[PDB]
C-alpha cells in the first residue's frame, strides 16, 4: 500500500503510534518518517492525508532546539517557515519536540508531544 510520488514511495499508516515507534516502524520497512522538501511534496502529503493528522519526520536536534529531519535531510529554516500552521511551532507545555501534518493547507505543520500517538507517514526512495 505504498503510494508513489516523484521518485519516492510513501506509506500512510492505518495504526497510530508515538513518533519514535512510528520511526522504528518505518526503519523496519527500510524507510524513515517523511521529510518535506518542496511545496509540491507538502501538497501531495496534505492532500493524501485527507484532513487527518500524521506524524512526519520533524523532530528537535542540538542544544538550541532546532528542527531537523530524521532522514537527515538538512532542515531549511527559511524555505520551511511557510509550512507551519500560523502560530506553530509553539512548544505548547514546553513538551512538543516532534512535528506532524495537521491542517490540509500548505501551512500544515504543528509541533506536538512526541509521546502522543497518531497515524504516520513513511518515505522510501525508489532505487532502480
Ligand atoms: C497534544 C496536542 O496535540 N496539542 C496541540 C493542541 O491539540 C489539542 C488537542 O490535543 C485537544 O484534545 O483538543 C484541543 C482543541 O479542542 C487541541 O486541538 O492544539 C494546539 C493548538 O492547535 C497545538 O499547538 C498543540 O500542540
Ligand atoms: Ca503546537
Amino acid at each position: 500500500g505504498w503510494k508513489y510520488f516523484k521518485g519516492n514511495f510513501y506509506y500512510f499508516s492505518l495504526i497510530p503510534k508515538t513518533w519514535y515507534s512510528a520511526e522504528q516502524f518505518c526503519v523496519s520497512r527500510n524507510s524513515h518518517l517523511t521529510s518535506v522538501t518542496s511545496e509540491s511534496e507538502q501538497e501531495f502529503l496534505y492532500k493524501t492525508a485527507g484532513g487527518l493528522i500524521y506524524w512526519i519526520g520533524l523532530t528537535k536536534a542540538g542544544m538550541e532546539g532546532d528542527w531537523s529531519w530524521v532522514d537527515d535531510t538538512p532542515f531549511n529554516k527559511v524555505q520551511s517557515a511557510r509550512f507551519w500552521i500560523p502560530g506553530e511551532p509553539n512548544d505548547a507545555g514546553n513538551n512538543e519536540h516532534c512535528g506532524n501534518i495537521k491542517a490540509p493547507s500548505l501551512q500544515a505543520w504543528n509541533d506536538a508531544p512526541c509521546d502522543i500517538t497518531f497515524l504516520f507517514i513513511c518515505k522510501r526512495p525508489y532505487v532502480p
